């Protein structure tokens, strides 16, 4: 029993965490086979993220312009290609610790786990989630530019996220590993607007099945809805509209509860209506949106 | 910037994470050079655990009725004794995986990281406190008895914690890695008293200091206060007494912000007297009491 806020394990990541020099710029670098993946904008000084013209800036780079370093030890770079925004440096050791990965380019709303670095060093792990607005609420300090986010199923490792801006707001903006960013931000120091930040109803709800399993159901009401009755007023409290797929996914725990999602529905409603009058749910005070469906599951068994 | 609740990296305590069975009860040990430690309780059967008599029901063991598998590979056990609560097995082989590392018994009020583990295999990591009461609110299913707390200074890792209950009201209870339980509880399926849950006080004023390092300073205000008057209104609360060791501790934070430790005390105060009025620090609703002074320090460098 008891329900956290929880990363994967993070060993696997660890052992694929470089520095990445090149110039007076340091930052993170993910060592996979024999190719380091970086942000591009190591090649930058402070005064070219203004605004950088990357192709330019890259040409006055050869292969020796740039130290990556894992650990104590110095790799070769025997190649250099910029794939969007991330920088593949290839190299002429395979790391010795890869472990089966893939790229994966996640949906907003789904979680990850995230490895803050700094120049190479593991400093902490923490659970994130893709919000909506393609942003995320992380902690990310100077020198921890290329901390990546990931996923474990079982044995493989699905990076998805690579750290790049914190925006004037203070909330993150980061690239998948092919180097897209997440959302319309890019690697520059200008005013970028994130959108509204709506939240995760689909999370929400999952959330609430999570405390009912873990006996908190004082929320628990006598009313139920419908999906449009219930959109309506999500619309109204910027939550993600509810579609017949999010009722799908959260089936299981409706099949294990013995509570239909239209009345889950019906009592977040109320919460939303009436606020919470001073009370928690799961040691919050309000309406948690960072755990999926999934990330439920994996923690009520 | 941005802070959340952060681990430390597992990949050093993953290594030496190890399967224990004993009959049929399987559960996690911690293997550190030639010594296997897990909680005593993998000797019981579901009815021995009612009133068990551990000396006696160690002796109906040998050696061999330990089956100790690292991974894939087992283990020669060849030598076992307890130790208060935990039992020592004794293996033939040194874990090449053995990281520097202390045995460390973590005063009420500090934190360290929680690797959730399945029968050997690690599921995930999170940040506990341990509580005033010598309680923790982890998340722990079946077959996760054994998972350890840690601490990591640069190389050295400092287990402080081992997982060995849930008391009948869903809140957690273990040992130390000499075996010795935090608080009055016993590993017997009886009712177990926790005390009062108190609040640390100290670390909510940390967590103050960093909101204030963030950007968040609306619950600022023009009053002062002293120790005594402060902590009237913290008995009143169950918050922990403020000591002058509390407000040394605070320094650095004082010194970055230029807020003095009793200003601060004073903004506390009024939020415990009138609540938040439906507002969030941090992107909380309350006041946020598992971060200590070095865990703000950490991520607000």
């Amino acid at each position: 029993s008891g329900f956290r806020k929880m990363a994967f394990p993070s060993g696997k990541v660890e052992g694929c965490m470089v520095q990445v020099t090149c110039g007076t710029t340091t930052l993170n670098g993910l060592w996979l086979d024999d190719v380091v993946y970086c942000p591009r904008h190591v090649i930058c000084t402070s005064e070219d993220m203004l605004n950088p013209n990357y192709e330019d800036l890259l040409i006055r780079k050869s292969n020796h312009n740039f130290l990556v370093q894992a650990g104590n030890v110095q790799l070769r770079v025997i190649g250099h290609s910029m794939q969007n925004c991330v920088l593949k440096l290839k190299v002429d050791t395979a790391n010795p610790k890869t472990p089966k990965y893939k790229f994966v380019r996640i949906q907003p709303g789904q979680t990850f786990s995230v490895l803050a670095c700094y120049n190479g060093s593991p400093s902490g792990v923490y659970q994130c989630a893709m919000r909506p607005n393609f942003t995320i609420k992380g902690s990310f300090l100077n020198g921890m530019c290329g901390s990546v986010g990931f996923n474990i199923d079982y044995d493989c490792v699905s990076f998805c996220y690579m750290h790049h801006m914190e925006l004037p707001t203070g909330v993150h903006a980061g690239t998948d590993l092919e180097g897209n960013f997440y959302g319309p931000f890019v690697d520059r120091q200008t005013a970028q607007a994130a959108g509204t930040d709506t939240t995760i109803t689909v999370n929400v709800l999952a959330w609430l099945y999570a405390a009912v399993i873990n006996g908190d159901r004082w929320f628990l009401n006598r009313f139920t809805t419908t999906l449009n009755d219930f959109n309506l007023v999500a619309m109204k409290y910027n939550y993600e509209p509810l579609t017949q797929d999010h009722v799908d996914i959260l089936g299981p725990l409706s099949a294990q509860t013995g509570i239909a999602v239209l009345d889950m529905c019906a009592s977040l409603k109320e919460l939303l209506q009436n606020g919470m009058n001073g009370r928690t749910i799961l040691g919050s005070a309000l309406l948690e949106d960072e755990f999926t469906p999934f990330d439920v599951v994996r923690q009520c068994s």
